[PDB]
C-alpha cells in the first residue's frame, strides 16, 4: 500500500511531464514500419495506467519493470537523437530520479 501509493505519484508526475508525449498510447504498429518485428513486449503509460487501475500490480517492482520496459523499448527502436529517443531519454532519467528519492 506504501510501494502503490508511490507508484501512483509517479505514474501521475509521468503522465502531465513535457516529455510524455511518445508514451500517453500504445505504439500503433500499422503506423510504424518494423515495430512488431522488433519490440517484442511493448508498453506504455496508458497501459501502466489500466494496469494499475484494475489492481493488476502486486509490488512496486512490478511497476518499475514496466516503466523501464517503455524506455528500453524506446532505446532499441529509437535513434537517441530522434525526436522520440531525445523524449525518452529525459522521461527515462526522470524516473530513475524519482525511483530513488522515493527507494
Ligand atoms: C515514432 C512513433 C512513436 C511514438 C509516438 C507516439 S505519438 C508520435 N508522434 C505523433 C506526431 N508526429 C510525430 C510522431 C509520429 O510519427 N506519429 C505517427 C506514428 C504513431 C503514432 C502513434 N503510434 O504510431 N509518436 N511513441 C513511441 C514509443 C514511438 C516509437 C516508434 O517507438
Ligand atoms: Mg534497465
Amino acid at each position: 500500500h506504501s510501494d502503490l501509493t508511490f507508484c501512483e505519484i509517479i505514474l501521475m508526475e509521468m503522465e502531465s511531464h513535457d516529455a510524455a508525449w511518445p508514451f500517453l498510447e500504445p505504439v500503433n504498429p500499422r503506423l510504424v514500419s518494423g515495430y512488431r518485428r522488433i519490440i517484442k513486449n511493448p508498453m506504455d503509460f496508458s497501459t501502466m495506467r489500466h494496469r494499475l487501475s484494475r489492481g493488476g500490480y502486486t509490488s512496486s517492482e512490478e511497476f518499475a519493470a514496466d516503466a523501464l520496459l517503455v524506455f528500453d523499448n524506446c532505446q532499441t527502436f529509437n535513434e537517441d537523437d530522434s525526436e522520440v529517443g531525445k523524449a525518452g531519454h529525459i522521461m527515462r532519467r526522470f524516473f530513475e530520479s524519482r525511483w530513488e528519492e522515493f527507494y
